[PDB]
């Protein structure tokens, strides 16, 4: 029973083809499977034989990206298509899911040297952007505050594990 947040159009995919291209592509661009096997059940509706996400509405696709965030990547010369044909994609959302993992963690090692770009902490810089992602880090005040649950919590993970010098 999938919890209702108050605030029409899906696609499916099967797990099977999610993980066969996964796969591929995490081997081609150099971002880890396992970030991929964290984001997707969090941001999709995870439904008897693979995963189905919202293509309508600001948030589209497995990646649940905007188009702004989508033409970023294009701006620095990914190759994907337009954000609305593309977030409705396979292919093409995973490669925007790890193109921005990656611009993330050059953004978190900036900020933050010697520090390492965990799962969660990628995952608040992909939902809430890298500039509001830092200032929850620092700040422990998120910008964009409206998100479920789950995200919730990997935010409080995340900025846990910026601050903790180690595991413990």
């Amino acid at each position: 029973l999938q919890a209702l947040l108050p605030k029409n159009s899906r696609v499916r995919f099967t797990t099977a083809e999610v993980d066969s291209a996964v796969a591929r592509i995490s081997q081609k661009i150099g971002v880890p499977a396992s970030y991929y096997q964290f984001l997707i059940p969090i941001e999709n509706f995870v439904v008897a034989g693979g995963f189905e996400t919202t293509v309508s509405g600001s948030f589209r696709g497995l990646g649940q990206f905007n188009r702004q965030t989508w033409d970023g990547l294009r701006r620095l010369g990914r190759n994907l298509p337009a954000f609305e044909e593309g977030s409705a994609q396979l292919n093409a959302s995973l490669y925007a899911i790890g193109f921005l993992y990656l611009e993330n963690k050059r953004a978190y090692e900036a900020s933050f040297k010697g520090r390492v770009f965990t799962h969660e902490i990628a995952y608040l810089y992909h939902n809430q952007g890298a500039p509001a992602a830092e200032q929850y880090l620092t700040s422990g005040r998120l910008v964009y505050p409206k998100q479920s649950e789950a995200a919730v919590a990997a935010f409080a993970a995340a900025r846990n594990q910026h601050v903790k010098e180690s595991w413990a």
